């Protein structure tokens, strides 16, 4: 038993809710919150901008030090950093940005990072401002992640579409 509440069980291991991931994180304080990161960990907008704002920019400060030491992530890759006031850890995961021509097949690689964590709160990777169809992102998630994932979808109209088209 865990502290997540109000989710639709899509499968044995995937759950979904209409909520802002930032508010879910503040309420639950999960072990792992997933950020929809870019390779430079420049958290300007979308999920990343919202999470970073909620940390009062501490996420960005930590991220800039990470990049200065290690260089950029790979598309499809990830790193574990602090979750600051939102979670124990933040798993920064880079899904492909189809607006930049990046291979949508890399979305499966991106979701594979989730399997290194038993339970995660997460957004739909590559969707939103990253340009991919959220319906596709949800399907890849279900077909790739085997650990317990709680997906927060802020857009209510999209949530309804994701639910209705699922089975
Ligand atoms: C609007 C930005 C945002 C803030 N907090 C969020 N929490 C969850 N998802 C979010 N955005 N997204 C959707 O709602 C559908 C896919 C895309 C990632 C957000
Ligand atoms: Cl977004």
């Amino acid at each position: 038993v865990n502290s997540f509440s109000g989710y639709l069980k899509l499968t044995d291991n995937v759950y979904i809710k209409n909520a802002d991931i930032v508010e879910e994180a503040k309420k639950v304080k999960p072990t792992v919150v997933v950020n929809a990161a870019n390779v430079y960990l420049k958290h300007g907008g979308g999920v990343a901008g919202a999470l970073n704002k909620a940390t009062n920019n501490a996420m960005q400060v930590e991220s800039d030090d990470y990049i200065a030491t290690n260089g950029p992530l790979k598309v499809g890759g990830s790193c574990v950093l602090s979750g600051h006031n939102l979670a124990k850890h933040c798993l920064h995961v880079v899904g492909p940005n189809v607006n930049k021509g990046e291979d949508i097949q890399l979305l499966k690689s991106a979701y594979e990072n989730f399997n290194q964590h038993e339970v995660l709160l997460a957004p739909l990777l590559s969707a939103g401002i990253f340009g991919a169809d959220p319906i596709h992102s949800l399907r890849v998630c279900v077909d790739t992640v085997r650990t317990n994932v709680y997906l927060a979808v802020f857009d209510k109209n999209l949530y309804d579409k994701l639910v209705s088209s699922f089975l």
